């Protein structure tokens, strides 16, 4: 059905794209597309335009950024299967850089709160161990 | 062997039993030591935390589920961690174990968040500015024939 049939499978080759490239139903037909979507982002790695226009962009930046830049790739009034995946590449470069740089400062963040009570609190009796080494000098557990 | 050792020594650990626990990503800080001494304490703070998984008064201590911002969150379960003032190697290890189980936890809710609501983004401009094409092509098989290289 050329109506609705269509965002339940953009929202699912969407989806399965992401996932995919994050890692570096899905029925018979559906398989079948996701495959095509595949091949045509491993293209678009190579597509020089492409990768210019996304360099041109300061990403982990608001949804204006995407909207704007969503809104040029269509500027001409002119449509194809190229130009729609190269959608879907775009987004997945955001959702990448938003992990590339979130993540980690995510994990540097709490990193920052357990070092600092570890200062605060435990430098001190770390010290009367001997240091660090007092670690191997225990095979017990804690009970509170 | 105090002093400013013991918060180098420290970070390198604290980094190393993060990424371990965790599914890698470039944190950009010093890279762990890979020697003899610090390959040892790594090893000793595994062989401690692999007991915590079963140490349930721990659990306890940690649990909570998106109560709240890991922050103020952090801080109360920390201090509660040392509450009576006694210290040991298995509460300093406890305390690594919380670190990334928080950080564990943040990320199963920030990652899917995230990507939940960049997709909401492209599925709207489809929905907006791509919805007919694709209807006068009879929908996405149109999509398993093409070969080009779109231009701009
Ligand atoms: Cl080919
Ligand atoms: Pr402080
Ligand atoms: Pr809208």
């Amino acid at each position: 059905t050329s109506s609705e049939q269509i965002m339940k499978t953009g929202a699912l080759l969407l989806q399965g794209f992401i996932q995919d490239r994050a890692g570096r139903p899905q029925d018979a037909s559906t398989k079948k597309l996701s495959e095509s979507l595949k091949r045509i982002g491993d293209e678009l790695d190579s597509n020089m335009e492409l990768q210019r226009m996304i360099a041109a962009v300061d990403t982990d930046s608001p949804r204006e950024v995407f909207f704007r830049v969503a809104a040029d790739m269509f500027s001409d009034g002119n449509f194809n299967w190229g130009r729609v995946v190269a959608l879907f590449y775009f987004a997945s470069k955001l959702v990448l850089k938003a992990l590339s740089t979130k993540v980690p400062e995510l994990i540097r963040t709490i990193m920052g709160w357990t070092l600092d009570f570890l200062r605060e609190r435990l430098l001190g009796w770390i010290q009367d161990q001997g240091g660090w080494d007092g670690l191997l000098s225990y095979f017990g557990t804690p009970t509170w």
